């Protein structure tokens, strides 16, 4: 028989065991048929994730999936007559694990550093920060990053002298007045928010050094 690939959102919560699909042998007219399942997730590590009911053929999921651990399973179903003979061809069972937004973006570094000549103009780029989200960024924004500036210290000649590009993470100088003799170094706190700014948010540091 044939089962069409099955899409299960990770991190579900049943109730378990959850019935995913029912395997059927045509030959249950000449005998009772005993069903069984084999493959990664069933009888090899990680064992017990999937299972099939001996008599009914109901395909079972026994625990929530974690797409970030195993995104896809390829199981194999088998029909055995009561007298012990295999009655069908081994049927492939495809399980695809679909993403929920269960990861917080992380900066590639705890502290990014960069320099600029005291005299550069507003609009000048200093550095490019990056954050990585293990969630899916293809069909959803669960792993898309929005960048923000958390805070600026110190605040002379005033606050918010830097902006960050929302998608690229490029930090730029937006105001005049830089001066090494007055403030050699600015310590920015940077933020990264998945769902393109709507979800979880993590922080890092950006140290901008002012070059005489
Ligand atoms: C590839 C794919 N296709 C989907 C179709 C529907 C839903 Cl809700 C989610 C998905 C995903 C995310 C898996 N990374
Ligand atoms: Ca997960
Ligand atoms: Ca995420
Ligand atoms: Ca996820
Ligand atoms: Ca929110």
């Amino acid at each position: 028989w044939v089962v069409a690939p099955i899409s299960v959102p990770e991190n579900g919560k049943g109730p378990f065991p959850q019935r995913l699909n029912q395997l059927k042998s045509n030959k249950d007219r000449d005998t009772k048929i005993f069903y069984s399942i084999t493959g990664p997730g069933a009888d090899s590590p990680p064992e017990g994730v999937f299972a099939v009911e001996k008599e009914t053929g109901w395909l079972l999921l026994n625990k929530p999936l974690d797409r970030e651990e195993i995104a896809k399973y390829e199981l194999f179903g088998h029909a055995v007559s009561e007298n012990g003979a295999s009655v069908e061809d081994p049927m492939n069972i495809s399980i695809i694990v679909t993403d929920q937004n269960d990861h917080k973006p992380k900066f590639t570094q705890d502290t990014f550093r960069g320099s600029v000549l005291e005299g550069v103009l507003p609009g000048t780029s200093v550095m490019q920060v990056t954050a990585t989200d293990e969630d899916d960024a293809i069909y959803t924004y669960n792993g898309v990053v929005a960048y923000s500036i958390h805070s600026q210290e110190p605040k002379d000649p005033h606050d918010l002298m830097f902006t960050i590009h929302r998608s690229t993470g490029t930090i730029s100088v937006i105001s005049s007045g830089l001066d090494r003799e007055k403030v050699p170094e600015y310590t920015l706190t940077i933020q990264a928010t998945d769902m393109d700014g709507d979800g979880s948010t993590t922080t890092a540091v950006a140290v901008v050094e002012i070059l005489d």
